């Protein structure tokens, strides 16, 4: 689990979105795993508008912050789970560390801000939805 807090918007996976969130909707994207919701309180963090390919990830599993390389976002086959059939997921970029499904939402960061959120994982990979490419978050 986890959110990001920007403004009078959260953003959170999709997957694990909740009747609240759809009920307080602002974008959606099932390619991307991504929701926004609009919040009345105004929010706690800031977005990276950068091209960073490194950071550190917070894991729930472990109750740690790790350091990872990443690659660029990209258009990555991810297998069928309870959540969504087999299909490409759009603006995604994978680094090695350690992840498990209750891990999705950690935030990614670098020295600019909020990179994104895990999203995917597996085999010691972990798979991040980037959000810096949403520039209206800080609007
Ligand atoms: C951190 S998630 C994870 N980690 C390890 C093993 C397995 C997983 N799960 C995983 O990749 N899923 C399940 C939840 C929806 C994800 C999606 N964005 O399509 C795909
Ligand atoms: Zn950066």
């Amino acid at each position: 689990s986890g959110a990001i807090y920007v403004g009078n918007y959260r953003v959170v996976n999709r997957h694990l979105a909740t009747h609240n969130d759809w009920a307080n909707l602002v974008w959606e994207d099932s390619s991307r795993d991504l929701l926004v919701s609009s919040t009345t309180a105004q929010g706690c963090d800031t977005i990276a508008r950068c091209d960073c390919q490194t950071g550190v990830y917070y894991c729930s599993s472990r109750r740690k912050h790790y350091p990872v390389s990443f690659s660029k976002p990209s258009l990555i086959f991810v297998e069928a789970s309870e959540y969504y059939p087999a299909r490409y997921q759009s603006h995604l970029m994978l680094a090695v560390g350690h992840s498990e499904p209750g891990d999705c939402g950690g935030i990614l960061r670098c020295q600019h801000g909020v990179v994104g959120i895990v999203s995917t994982g597996g085999n010691g990979l972990v798979g991040f939805a980037d959000v810096r490419d949403l520039l209206w978050l800080d609007e």
